[PDB]
C-alpha cells in the first residue's frame, strides 16, 4: 500500500512461526531482528550502526512473511533494540521510495 | 522521483552553504549528520542506535535543500558514520513508501 511517514512504518512479519512487528528501514542494507529462536545453523557477523558495532548471527535462506508477502533471504539476529527490515528484503517485496 | 532500493537511496543536500550526500532513512525519526560547521545555537542530546548511544548537538530551524526541495527543521549533528535523513524531514518533502 502506500505509507506516509508521519509515524514509524511498522509492519507485521511472520518468521519462524512467530509473529513480530518490524520497521521498514531504507537506511539498512540488511534485516536485523531481536534475539529469537531460529533453526538451525548460522554464522557470526559484526554490524556497525550509530553507537557502535554489534555481534549478530547470520541465518541465510530464512522465510519471512512481511504483510502477506513471502520473501527468503538472510536475516541477522542479535541485540538490536528494534526489528529492522532492510533493503535485502525490501527489494523482494517490491518496495519503493517515492517523492 | 521514485527510487528503488537495489542500491542505497542517496541524495544530495545543501546545508549551511555546503554540499553533502545523505541516505534517505525511513527508520530514523530525526535527521543526523556528521560533524560539520553550523552557525549558532544548539542543545546537547543523546540518541540511541544499533550499537549504542551517541551524544549529538541539536540545532533547530535549519534550512536544508534535499534534491530541489527546501525544508526547515531540527538537525542533529554528531559522530554518525553516515548522514541520514529521517522522517522529520522526509515528511516535509512528501516522501512515501510504496509496496
Ligand atoms: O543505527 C541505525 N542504523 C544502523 C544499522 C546498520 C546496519 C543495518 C543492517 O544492514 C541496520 C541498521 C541505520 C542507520 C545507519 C546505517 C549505517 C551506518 C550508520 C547508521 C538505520 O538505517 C536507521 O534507521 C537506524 C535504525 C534504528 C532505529 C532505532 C533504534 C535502533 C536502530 N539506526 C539508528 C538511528 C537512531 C536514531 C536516528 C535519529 O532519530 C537515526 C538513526
Amino acid at each position: 500500500p502506500q505509507v506516509t511517514l508521519w509515524q514509524r512504518p511498522l509492519v507485521t512479519i511472520k518468521i519462524g512461526g512467530q509473529l513480530k512487528e518490524a520497521l521498514l528501514d531504507t537506511g539498512a542494507d540488511d534485516t536485523v531482528l531481536e534475539e529469537m529462536s531460529l533453526p538451525g545453523r548460522w554464522k557470526p557477523k559484526m554490524i556497525g550502526g550509530i553507537g557502535g558495532f554489534i555481534k549478530v548471527r547470520q541465518y541465510d535462506q530464512i522465510l519471512i512473511e512481511i504483510c502477506g508477502h513471502k520473501a527468503i533471504g538472510t536475516v541477522l539476529v542479535g541485540p538490536t533494540p528494534v526489528n529492522v527490515i532492510g533493503r535485502n528484503l525490501l527489494t523482494q517485496i517490491g518496495c519503493t521510495l517515492n517523492f
